[PDB]
Formats: structure tokens, C-alpha cells, sequence
């Protein structure tokens, strides 16, 4: 007689929908169904709903057809919580029996949401309005995190204004490309044009463009995809595929800058750990990285700290300022342009000035000088 | 028999700290007490404590030496619900009795608070601690509101590292000074060295620094203090005291750059309102000041905007920035000029930038040309 | 798609009632509808429905989206027998009030157009008129536009209640005050001591019998200028001739002496005795004060004032039969016997029934033998 | 090591009340203590104790583990002003009744030897009685021994309230019942004219003169034998001799006529009139049947009977002035002016206390002219 | 001022038992403290306790000397909640900073444990009242497990009346011993004298006594202690240390009842899986074990399944029944007497009779043949 002990080949998607609206008093039917049963170590018929909408544990707990409770916070995980149903155990009596039906209703949602994936117009209807939740299952379910990642979408340097999978990712990476590139920020656009990105763009490497702050605690855990890892692009050590030559290009541009590198974090003081030569610019003359362990420009931004400054090599600007600088270390101006640089790169880079109006002076020094004055 | 129907001079602080502990579970005593009764219409018993330290109302009610209730909506208003004691009522056979003891715990504790502001060592203490609720209630509750804004403590321009009242920032008061100068801001250190204060500062006009988020809630409210009205420093068109000889020198300047402005509009077009020459700056060519009906920088971050460019007159940069634009109102390097100030002056008013990288790229071409 | 997004006018009034139905777990639909939107300052639509019984909450969407039902300020407490949705497009403490206010504007406008269709206003206000004088009492800002749905049974005007604004058309051109009078029954009021006058000068009294009314009235101060007077407690103005002022002033002396003597022998029980411009037929009645709580005040659970009637002959007599040598049992006993008398038509309750009731014993005894 | 577990004789009333006072929260020591343990069946101990004022529970250990408070069937709620422990040995819904029967015993044990000391009994009572009368209504296994806890004021007892053992000992050879009254004040029951003749007869009556009172003697039906019966209600029996039921049989047909033609002209106020055995010096009182509400019952918001007074002249002279010539507007006058004198010397309301006082008017008006 | 701010060594343990008694409305003081403070990541202090008896979460939370709360589950995990006390936070603002706070406690308390235990006497004192909680913790925090196995004590076949770690058991193991044995049952006389003991006892390998019935769910878990696996003596395939001559004097026995053994299978029907020559008994002529995975005889007691019948090789009943059985396999009276075989090691290995009057008949039978009737 009810529903969810029907046969899913006879009920209609009509049928469903009331169900659904009367089981929710939701004045609009689901997005999608998941009606199945599990056979031996316990039994027992479910029948989920995924809503058209977010919600801002209920799922209706039945044995031998006949109601139990709803408060029953162990049949799904926190971040599932927007699916709604029926649970009806052909009889549980410890009480752990729980944890069985839990995993079995989480192979199945993470079952249909899969298929609604293999249906690639309209993922869009559920995965706008799921993918937080997604990702607050990367971060901790631990046992389906490989399944859980099949599932996101993400604008990437390479997708235009199209979300695309990891798996697409994948299968468009270079030859020594071992590396899944990311980077964290408030914008497409403000992370397309920032100065991490220039060579890798350059070259062809494709970088997920991750843009909602959740994002920052879903690469917490996401440690790898198809056993490449994830890594991100504003943290020291950039590491990307190396020719022959350009391993050898690089440890010569090293050694090159080594003594500008060292005037510089100098009288940087203690405002930056290293000053480093960069690998990852090539128009913008430098940059702040933070270390691997440690709090992005985004995550300070976020709690309303080790810094590295990288200097291009290429650079007119850094190039010619190595020349001043191994001309004269200790010279006013000099020190004032060092702390200018790391000033600029500060700011282009996510952070925030300590003291705004000593930056404000800096310039107006600057420009006092720019219309021949002093 | 119980302590609140004994006399207070019988008690002893030991004793009502004993009390209070009882009380509160508290492992500290109180900070002060007031014990009183109310005789007369409604004759009633309260012994009120304030706490050292502020909690994350809470009166117990009696009604002839009864237990009745402790949970009791409106017994003291939220800003006061800090306080801790008991109520003895010694007659009753939802109300508007409650009105009666509300508005009489209410004018006991600010009772108590004034008389804590004596013995300066120990308001501080107090301050300290509950500066937020005082505030709180300046907005809440407009009965007290001049009673509560004698409470008020601030850090101002003349103060150094104590804080004052409102009462001596007007003992200092210049003459024909009708205004009281406040800004608001995150540090101190960032609003002393603001350029919003410079003249005031060089004038000896002192300034309030409101440094507390509470405090751009709470001057939405203390309008004026003791017939003075309070006015923020980064709001448009600052009113001084200004000599018939000075206000005739800030004429010639108005016009002067009268030109100036024009072309500097033309060019800040959608991002600026007006361009105006400022009366408020010394050391620094311009600030971004805000509109008096619209709303801050201060504010625009606190959320977790129709903007002046004020520029200064006696500024090299400006006075030699005049000269260039009048020489060619379209030289693209004017125009770069102006922009760079207006995005350093918007960064030096709180402001964040539109796009941060576009900003870095100015002054990256900049410091390419002063090199080569 | 739902309801409440749906432009009103295409909306019929069963589907209004199926969704009101389906909404609350009522079996019948609702009684009154409100569906509106809002514009500006922050957009949102509701949907209000007024049920057909009196009870003894709000359903809030943002975007189409659930939040919450509980919600404790969007409506006040007096119209939390109002069922219904509230659906705001830009919510993401300071601005339910912004909401809550919207929603009692389009709820007392609801109730004005309930009231202009009388064949059926009758259904509203017995049920809720509670609700509107408790409105009265507890909100402020709306005190007035709430008093207007107020209807009442007066002197004037027999089997049916009328409103303030009618009372007011029939008033006299001299008349500063709206009269009312606090009692149990409609018949009880109206042959009352303290109408008497009043009735006779053709200026219309209200009959308040509930107790609710006994509450209401203590923040109904006034209506459209009009100030509203309790006609059982001391001090009532009354427009007076430059002849009748003239002729007021006889009585509150000829009686004066009468008015020292007689609280002279009644005190404990009751406090000074004035000549009375309230009475016509009876002799006398007690008024209570301002301060001191009414007879009906006291009801529901001391302060008393004798009027005297200049103008009756058991007063004229027991002026002169008094004045002329002060005592006598029988004196004492009549003055007692005013007193008590007085005393149960005011409606109040003697300590001892028995000190009355022996009395009108020893009246029988000698009334033959 | 705990106190409760320790032995009673060993403790002091300073440790008791340290202990209460911590265990309460209380600012003044306990006002009796209970401290007992039970064996056999199920061991257990219990530490009980009466605090000195009337509120508005019970901690549960087992083995000297907490295991709750709230336990809503330790104690019943009409004792649960009693605040304590009880410390269960062996406990590992039908065994709990067992613990609450024993808690019980004790409370009443406890009472009782209160009880006993009068210089400190009050203390107690004065708190609590409204809890024992509430037992008496509530717990029928021990209405029993509740009762002789219950103190009153008598007719016998002036400004002291005594037991009903007391009552007891002071009843007269003859007499079956055990006779109350129900009202507001100690004078006015005393004073009122259904205790007259019972009174003339030096058979006590008890004053109860809480409201409870009249909620409690719904259930308190007897006590040692005796049945208890309220003076206000029809058909009182009352100890006769041969000599006086020969002479009550007199009146009850010399005044049948006057009782046939009296309920005739008072139908819809009174409903049957009979001769009263309850009176001496009144000529008339309402009593309110045995099924039908009381004056004291429908004061905390029917059936009367007007029983009037054999051996009195205004009944004696009413009497022949009716039989012959049954009519003219003075008979009736009188026959309303018994039934309304009866009705408010009862403790009734009148529906218009005009009818009334206007009747006042025209005995005073033709008392003088 | 307050206690927990304090520095351990200045208050004494008078001062802390009042402290204690004031937290808890105890009557009686604390059984431990453990008080310390965390530096660095998140600074607080914290002051726990460890009451005498077993209560039938409640660490109050402060932040900078204020009371915040104390409803807080997720300061510690179920199986420590009878641990009471106070965390003063030095300021905490997501929210799962408070599984740092955790994480701390639960490292501080079992270092508590620990010391204790050093304490040799009135470890008793702490172990009779909490043991369930260590095991309970075994079962579910994984992270700990082995640090809380190092708390468990057992009555051992070795042991006497006292009750000895897992370290010890090691310590005393024989030389190819490879395994850590265990038996659960409801006494330590029924499992001493049980038939899966006798042959381990004969040649004086250990056995853990497992006696209490959370015991079962704990061994659930508790696969391993220093690196040697832990074995159910009354599960299927006992494994012992294996001589080069016993290895072949046991395969010399399997095939020699392989036959008898085949032939009681037969008429066991479906009431046993196999029939195998044993490998633990030496008086017992046989005795009922159960499958690797699977229910117990223990498991289907507290229900309120795989059998293996296994053969004594050395049992003079076994022995000539291998005799009869081979001689007439058909034969009624060996089919009656391989049931009640059968049936006896039912009952004697914990299980329940599916019919018990049958087996009733069975013996009346057996005994009017004893009595020389039939």
C-alpha cells in the first residue's frame, strides 16, 4: 500500500512528486528520486528526495510500516540534510544497526547524484544548489572523498564561463604535468588576472579557478585526483614540469639574483621570511607567496602569515633594480623603491596594508618626485 | 532575616561578596552593590550587584520573602542585563506594576554607576568592562540617554594614553568652538595619524577617537552634549571656528582652484560626486570624505556610499598639479596622476579598492619611469 | 508558483481557502482575506487569512524558501490569531520591525474594509473585538485607527452596537465628553442611578459589559478631540446653563450642613459626601473616586464618595428632620440605610449581609407591629 | 559518609540544616526533618525535610550514585513541598510505588508528631494546611489519617482553631453528625441565621473560611463515625426529642398554607418553600439543595430553597394577613422583601440591585411621608 | 584567582577536592586531577577530574575567566564524559578549533591513566570504576586504540586471581607463539574449565578470560597488541605454534577420522557446516566452534551462527565410534549416539537446545538401555 513499498516501475513521477509535496508541505515536487531496498543483513525499502531548493536530520523512520521517529541523527551524515524520505526497516531491535543503514543510504545518494551527473544539461540544477554541500563531504567523509570529488565542477583558466570536472582536468594535462594547479579567490576575474597565474596561463597549464570560501576548506582535504595532487599556486614552491633546460635556466637565474634577493629581505626585515627568485611570473615584476603550512591573503580575509616576496626575473624594473642595488646596498632610495615593490605586491596579492597612510606617503614621495620636485 | 531585608549598614563587603558568590557561582565577589528600598506606592526590596567581569533578566524575584520567578522579561532593559541581585516585593494580592520597579532598578543603577565615576581608580574597572552596555543603552534608551552619555570615556587628541569625559573635552573647548570633533575608526594610532585631523590638530581643536564598532552605532544617537553638537571629521564640509580674516584667505583659495576641481571631476567622473577644496589638511595633498546623508568607509567594513575628494590648496603636488591640468586639461598623464591620487586617498580613508591589480600596474609604470 | 507569489486578482476565493485550509488544519476556510506586496525599502509579499474562530503563528520565506514559523515579532501578540506567509526577496533584530509594521498597516486596513460591509462585520468583531481592545491597551501608535473598529451598546440605541463615530453624530452642541458606564449586564447599566441625568438631558451613554472593557478603557482617553468619562466616579462635567450653574450652586449649600452631618455618622465607611448632578429619581448612589478602583475594578479580585439627590423627597426631608436637632435611632438608621442601599445598587458587598438584612427587619417590625 | 547515610542519632539539627540549606538553596535551616530507612522488601534511606514557607523535589541515589531529581512519582504532588534524598540499595514504574507509599508513611509519621507540640505546630500549619486539604481531595488511602491533621475555627473556640478529635470530645450524647458552615470571614458565618438554633442547642459548628475549604469538604464525607453536614444546604438533621418531633410536625401545616401560597408568588427566583428547623431569631434563609450550587461555591465563578421561621412574628403576623385576603401590592411587597433580605443574608447577588434598593425607597418614603 | 589559573604546584589536594566537591554537588572528593595548560596553537588551561564512582558531557567552558557554557559535546568523546572539570580558553572566536581543545584533553587524560597505572595498587581503584569506558573507548577511537589497550586488564589462565595487562601476557609468551588467545563467557569458572582451553592449559599457553559482555564488542576492535594478533579460542581453526612434528602427527589424524568424520556431517545434516578433527581438547571428546566471521555462543545470548563440530582424535568414545561408524554406517544407534554427541556439545559450548524434550527422550532412551530395558 504506501508508496515506498511499491514497486519504483510502477509508480510515476506524478505519484512521487505528491508524495514528496505531502511529505514536506514543499509547494514544488523534487528534483530527484533515489527508491530502492536492501536485502540480508538487515532489511529494509528507502525512498530519498533531492528538493529544487537548498534548505536553509529528517528523514521519516518506519519498522514493519509503522512510524518510529524523525529526530534520527545517524541514518545520514550532516551534509546530506537536505535529503528528505522514507526509511522503512522490515524490523531493527547496542543500536549501531544504524551505522549499516547509513553507509547503504549514502551509496545510493552518492549513487544518484552520479547519474544526475551522466546527464550533463540540468547537473547544473542540482549542483548549484549542492555544491557546498559536496564539498563539506570532501571535507569530512574521508571514506567517500574519491566519489564526493567525481562530482564537483570548477572554472578553470581552460573552461571559459563553463564549470568543468576534475576528471576533464585530467585528460587535458601536458607531458610532465603531474600537478592539478588551483587557486583560491573572490573572483573569476580577479583570479584570472593575478600575477600567480601569468606563466602557467602562458604555457598551456590549466588552473582551477576555486572562488567560494568553502573552496578554501575543500582543498584542505583534497589532497589528489586520479593520483595527481593538488597544488596550490599562491604557496611557496611552485613546482611545474621541468625540461632539461629549464632546470638549468632556472638555478642560473638563481644564482644571478642571489645577491639582489639578499639586499632586498635585508631591509625588508622581518616583514617577509625569504625573498626568493619567482618561477611563476612573467609580466608582474613580483609577488607575496605564503608558505606551505600556514594562512592565505584569503583565509585572513576570512578571520573578521608567512610571507615570501618572489621577484621576476625578467623584469625590467627587478633587473635594472639589481643593478642599483649591487651598486649601492645601502642607499635611501633604493630601500624606499624595496619597500615599495613590497608594498604593491602586498596589495595585488590579497593583503592588506599594516599601516595604509605611510603606503599613502610612500607614494606621494613618488609622484612628488615624478613632476620634478625635490 | 534574608540579606536584602537587612540593613545596609549592617552589611559588610565581605558579607555581600559572600552573598553575591552564593548568588552568581561566581568564583570572584562583585565589583559595587547597591541595596535600596523603594518606599512609598509600591514598597519593594532590591540588592544589586555589578560583576568584575562582563558575562557572555537575571534578577530574582521575591514577593514577601517567596521565590517567584528568575527569568522575568523586562524587570531591567537588555543594555542593563548585566546587573545581578534580587527583588523583594512586599505586595502583590504581566503587568504594569513591573514599570514601577523597571524604571526604579534603572534609575539605581545609573545611580550607582555615577557614583562609582568618583573613586577614578575603581570606574576604570567598571569602564572597562561594561563601556559597551553604556553605549548600548545611549541608543536604546532616550529617558537616560543624558545620563549615560556622562559615562561615556574616550580616548581623544589631547588625552595621551588615559581616556576623558565629555565634560572635559568641553572645559578645553576653544572660543567660538560650537562643535565637538569625533572620528571613528579601528586603532587609535590610525585615526591620530588620519589625514582628516591634521588641521584640527595643528589648530588644537581636540578630537575624539572612537575606536569601538559599538561606537558607529552609538553616535547615531548622541546627537549633542551639554548644547554641543558632535560632528564626525570624515563626513563633508567640516564647520571650524574661523577668524573674518581666514575665512576671506579660504576664499581666494576656493576660487583659485576653482578650475582645478572642474577638470579633476571631469576626469574622477562616476567614481567622485565633487571635488572641493578642503579646509581639514595640512601635510596631505587630498582625502575622500564621505557625504553627509550617505554612509562611511568605517561602516562599509563593518558590514561582515556618495564620496568628496577633498584637496589640499597649499600642497605642492596640488599647486603644481594645477599648473599641468591648465596647461592641458587632456594631458593622459594628468589624468594618470589624478586617478593615482584618487585611488591613494581612497585606500588612506578605509576604503578598499575596486581592483587591486590595476592600481599596482599605475604605480609599476610609475616606478619604471622614474628610472629609466 | 505558490500562493502567495501569485498575483492576487487571479487568485479565487476557493483556492485562497483550499491554501488557507491546507495551511492551518482548519475545517472550514478562512474568514477574511489580506494579500499584498510591498515595495522600496525592502520588497516582500504576505498572505494574511483572519479564521473564523478565535484560537486559545507566520510562516517566513525568503526567496521561496523556508525559514522558520515561530517567528515572535512579525505580528504583536494581539493579532496572533492572524494565519498566514510572509515571502522577502532580500533578507540574507532591526528591520522585522520594518516587516512587522507593514503587517499590522495591511491588517487594520483589512479590518476597515471588514467593517464597512456590515452584513457581515457582526462575524469579525464577535469574535475578535477582545483582540482589538487589548490592541487599545497594549499598542500605542495605533491606539486610534484601532478605536474605530470598536462597537458598543448605548443608551440610544437598543439591540444593536454602534461605533464611536455614530455615537459621536448624535452628539449636542455643547458636549465636550464621551459618557460610558463599567458594569455586568446591558440592563443592569441602564437603570443605574448615574445615567439618570444624563438620559434626561438626551446625552447617549455606552453600556461597557465586559470585563475586557474595564481594562480597555483605562488607555481610551479620547476620541476624534472628545475625552471619555466613567459616569461612576467623581467629578462629572456636564453642559450647564449660565442658569443652571446658577442653580447648582443653591443645592451644594442648602445641603451643605446635611453633607457635614451625614459623613460625620458614616465614617469608616465612607469618605466625604457631595451634592450629586447625576441623579434624578433616586435618592442617592456612591462614585468612586479617581485614584480608588471602581465597583466593577474590585469585582474582579474602597475608595467611596455619597452622592446625595438635592431634588428628592426623602432627601428634602431627611435635610430639615436632621438639621433640627441632630440624632435619634432613627436618624442614624436611615442615614445606615442610605448608605447600604447605595452601597448594593453601586454594586458592591457588604462585610456583614446581616447588620443589612436585620435592618429592613426592624423597618417590617413596625411597618405592622 | 554522606549525611543521609549516617546515623540519625548522630546528627545535629546545625549538620541537618548545613546540609538542607545546601541542598536548597534556602537562606534560613529547615523546619522539621524526616530522617528514616526501610528494610526487608526493599532497603532504602531517605532524608525528608518541611521547609518554613510554602513554595510556588526529591534527589534519587542508588548505591550513593546520583541518577536524577525530576523523578515525577517519588512523593505525590501534594507533598511536594518536601525537599530531600533517597538512597536506594538494591534498585537495579511498579517498584517505585513502593518507595513513594514508604515516603509517604513518614511524611504523615512526621506530621503527626508536629502535631503533638502545639507551641510549634502553627509554624507548620499555617504554611501547609492548603496541602493537607489538598490530600483530603486527592489521596483516598490516607484521607484518614490527613484529617487529624486538619485545625479549624469553631463557634465552641474563639480566636484558637482546634482539631476534629477536639469537636469530638465536645459532642452531646445524642448527636450523629458533624456540623460546618462554608463563607468568607469567621464573623460572618457566626453571625449568620443558620447556625441560630444549633448554636441555641450548644451544638458546635465549624467555621471554614478558606475557598479550599469548599474545595476540601467535597471528599472529607466522615470522621470517627460521624458524617459531616453543611448548615447551608436543605434537609438538616439535628438531635430530637419525642417532645420536639411532635411539635415540628405542628408548623410544617399551620404554615403549609402560607408555604403552598409563597413559592406561588416567587416562581423563577425560588424554587419550594419549606418550614426551617435551623433558625431562632431570622424569619427567613435561602439553603441551596444538595445537588445545586452553594452562595460560597458560585462566588468562586442556583437551587434555592426559602426556609422561613416558625416561632417568629413577622412570619406569625405574614402569615394570617395572607390565608384570609391572599393578595393586594403589601403582601407581596414583604414576600419579595424576604426572598431578596433572604437572598443577600445568604450571600447571593440580586440581577438588578435596583429592584431592591427602589423597595427600600418606597418602606422609607411612607416611613415619614 | 581562580583555581584552574593557578599554578599546580602551589594548590594542594585539599584545595582541589573542594574545588572538586563545589563543581559537582559530589559528596565526596575527586579519585584524580589532572591539570595543565596548552600553548601556542590555542592557549588554555584546563582542569580535569576523575570521580570515585561511575556516574549512571559536563566540563564547564570559559573563555578569558567567563562562563560560556557547558552543554558542549565536542570537548570530549562519549567514553570519557565521566571526566568533569573546567577549559579556560584564552580567547576562541566554522567552529572546530574546538576539536584541537578536544584532541588536547583526550592526550592529557590518557597520560592521566597511564600514571596512574604506575601507581600498581589502586590502579583497582580506577580500573573497577571505568573499564567499560576503556574498552567502549577501543571500540570507536581508532587514533588512541592502542595507547587505550595499554590500560586493559584481564583475568588470564596464567593470572590466578589477579588481573594482568596485555604488556605482561607478552612478556610471558612461549617461543613460536605467535598469537594472543582469548575465550568470552560469562565466568571465570565456566571459561576455565571450558572444552576450548584444556589442550592450550596442558602445554601452558595463556589464555585472556574475557568475562564481562562488553568484552565482546570489544575484542571487535582490538585486533593486535605489539604486533601479535589476538585469537578466539572458540572460534573455527585454532592456530598454535606448530612443531615439525606435530604439524605432521596432525595431518596423520585428519586423515585417519576424514572418514568419521564424513559419516557424522552426514547424518548432522543441517545443523553443523563441517566436521573437523580438533586441535584443543583433551578430555572433551568434542566441542561446537563457530565461523571467523559470525555470531557467538556469547552473541546469541545477548540476541534477546556458522557451526563446526570438532572431533577429539584421542577420545576413547571418538575413537571407537570411529570404530562402530566405519563398520555399519547406516546403523541407527550410531546415528542416535552422533546426535547426542552432537546435542551435549551444544550445551557445553554456550549453546541452546532447539528442542530440549527431544533431547530429553534422547537421554531416557540411552538410559533404558543403561538400565537394561529394550
Amino acid at each position: 500500500k504506501p508508496i515506498w513499498t511499491r514497486n519504483p516501475d510502477d509508480i510515476t513521477n506524478e505519484e512521487y512528486g505528491e508524495f514528496y509535496k505531502s511529505l514536506t508541505n514543499d509547494w514544488e515536487d523534487h528534483l530527484a528520486v533515489k527508491h530502492f531496498s536492501v536485502e540480508g543483513q538487515l532489511e529494509f525499502r528507502a525512498l530519498l528526495f533531492v528538493p529544487r531548493r537548498a534548505p536553509f536530520n529528517n528523514i521519516k523512520l518506519y519498522v514493519r510500516r509503522v512510524f518510529i521517529m524523525d529526530n534520527c541523527e545517524e541514518l545520514i551524515p550532516e551534509y546530506l540534510n537536505f535529503i528528505r524520505g522514507v526509511v522503512d526497516s522490515e524490523d531493527l531491535p547496542q543500536s549501531k544497526i544504524l551505522k549499516v543503514i547509513r553507509k547503504n543510504l549514502v551509496k545510493k545518494c552518492l549513487e544518484l547524484f552520479t547519474e544526475l551527473a551522466e546527464d550533463k544539461e540540468n547537473y547544473k540544477k542540482f549542483y548549484e544548489q549542492f555544491s557546498k554541500n559536496i564539498k563539506l563531504g570532501i571535507h569530512e567523509d574521508s571514506q567517500n572523498r574519491k566519489k564526493l570529488s567525481e562530482l564537483l565542477r570548477y572554472y578553470t583558466s581552460a573552461s571559459g564561463d563553463e564549470m568543468v570536472s576534475l576528471k576533464d582536468y585530467c585528460t587535458r594535462m601536458k607531458e610532465n604535468q603531474k600537478h592539478i594547479y588551483y587557486i583560491t579567490g573572490e573572483t573569476k576575474d580577479q583570479v584570472a588576472n593575478s600575477a600567480f597565474v601569468e606563466r602557467l596561463r602562458k604555457h598551456g597549464l590549466e588552473v582551477i579557478y576555486m572562488i567560494e570560501p568553502i573552496d578554501e576548506y575543500c582543498v584542505q582535504q583534497l589532497k589528489e585526483f586520479e593520483g595527481k595532487t593538488l597544488v596550490s599556486v599562491t604557496k611557496e614552491g611552485l613546482e611545474l614540469p621541468e625540461d632539461e633546460e629549464e632546470k638549468k635556466k632556472q638555478e642560473e637565474k638563481k644564482t644571478k639574483f642571489e645577491n639582489l634577493c639578499k639586499i632586498m629581505k635585508d631591509i625588508l626585515e622581518k616583514k617577509v621570511e625569504k625573498v626568493v627568485v619567482s618561477n611563476r611570473l612573467v609580466t608582474s615584476p613580483c609577488c607575496i607567496v605564503t608558505s606551505t603550512y600556514g594562512w592565505t591573503a584569503n583565509m585572513e580575509r576570512i578571520m573578521k602569515a608567512k610571507k615570501h616576496l618572489e621577484i621576476n626575473p625578467d623584469h625590467s624594473i627587478i633587473e635594472t633594480l639589481r643593478q642599483k642595488a649591487e651598486a649601492d646596498k645601502n642607499d635611501k632610495s633604493v630601500k624606499d623603491l624595496v619597500i615599495l615593490l613590497y608594498e604593491t605586491a602586498l596589495l595585488s596579492s590579497g593583503f592588506s596594508l599594516e599601516d595604509p597612510q605611510t603606503h599613502a606617503n610612500r607614494i606621494y614621495r613618488m609622484i612628488k618626485l615624478g613632476l620634478g620636485i625635490d
